[PDB]
């Protein structure tokens, strides 16, 4: 039963380590209990103390014994990667996605965003012509916004 | 029977008039046909060809006979003012507020919001620890955000 | 101002008494604390202790003096009446509407239903085939669906 | 190689008879067009679904059939609220109330039973209103849901 985040391979690691990763999809990793079977067959359960309450993130480390690494890998999925071109427009979309409940993420710029790809989502995105593409991509739930 | 919007006082103007005014709320604004008693005891009727979209405006011009005018006013509401500090904040705001179905309008300022007052809204907006202020205002069918 | 129900028109009461209707949008019936212009000039103030939870019914009397009555009249609105074949099509119905977090009423009869008049909500139950039509009609607040948030 | 149509599903048996490969499946899964499985038996499989039935793919879809070697879908199970509704205003309640909150609705095996994910909001729900219901982990099938459209 793995505990505790021994943080995040981010603070390199530069491995240096056999890394075991557990595959969660954007929407797993909110989870406190759940079991998993890592990549390499393994079993692994999870309960949480403090669950950074916005989910797991990339590379968090559940598990380290000697060099020997388990971590946190999070799947690509179908995004709808929005390119806002004003303030404005921000909040149009913001407001009309939130409307929609669909899930949203902060982009890499600062009038970038990303979504799930629906295709009711992107029915509205182009009815009010906002530019956009959908790219297999990664949510990191360190950029969602909360709700 | 009004028909047509004969523009807005704003395009002055400068009365000049007696000005009879009908007095609408905000949410009011958006019906093609009802009846109304105005300020002065007066009564009428209204079928909108070319509603605005987004509803009457304040002093849109009802009706016009010599320097006989009757027009929109919009009655004052309890509003939440919303003041985001970022952009970041701006999109957390609007997708919040988006979340909750509540109505969302354009500020007068870059981050400014304004929402009518709700006590969920405000409640969520200080869990947010975004700076708002409840005022008695006016709403701008002009300054709201659609949703399609 | 006016403080309880002396209960509703319904039990009769066939007039019997000068009537005189308080008009109010099946919106409006749910504020505890409102000024009004009865029908015929007159003047009430409202402050509710027990204000039945879904709102203001039909007919519920306000004021009743002699034989001189002052009651709530609901406003006819348009409204879209359906009418479910089966229990399977209720529950898509329900939902779908629930989902729309449109306002939603039990009907005269076991499979009828009736929901205020919104286009998207009439697109919708044609996209679905159900029939319906729209009627000018009165919305009992008796009649509805509550809701929990 | 790729996958193209349904070949039908086990359920027109075919009483096995045949041995057969399963591909698992979550109840939230059921609806890409475009995905890669490993399946039970370690095997490769790709698919691109013209008519990928709208709700999405079913318990025993017929992927690929070889012989007396098939693959076809199965769909693991998960922690389901059952509800047993008492009457049909009882269902139009629940309904519209779960449309409200969002939440996911299948149809049961009988008629006043429906089905929902678990989760702990609407299981709060359920009581407040007092609905019968019990949690169990089991199947729930696409073929089964409340659209949406
Ligand atoms: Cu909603």
């Amino acid at each position: 039963i793995i505990e505790r985040l021994v943080g995040n391979l981010r603070d390199l690691n530069p491995l240096d380590f056999s890394v075991d990763h557990v595959d969660l999809e954007w929407f797993e990793t909110r989870k406190k209990i759940a079991r998993f079977k890592t990549r390499q067959g393994k079993d692994i359960a999870i309960r949480l103390k403090d669950a950074p309450k916005l989910g797991l993130s990339q590379g968090d480390i559940l598990f380290k014994e000697e060099k020997e690494i388990i971590a946190v890998n999070i799947l690509d999925s179908e995004v709808i990667h929005i390119q806002a071109k004003s303030v404005a427009e921000v909040a149009k979309i913001c407001y009309e996605i939130g409307n929609r409940h669909a899930a949203l993420y902060y982009g890499e710029s600062q009038f970038e965003f990303k979504t799930p790809f629906e295709k009711p989502t992107l029915a509205l995105l182009e009815k009010l012509g906002v530019q956009n593409r959908v790219l297999s991509s990664k949510l990191d739930s360190k950029e969602r916004l909360t709700v």
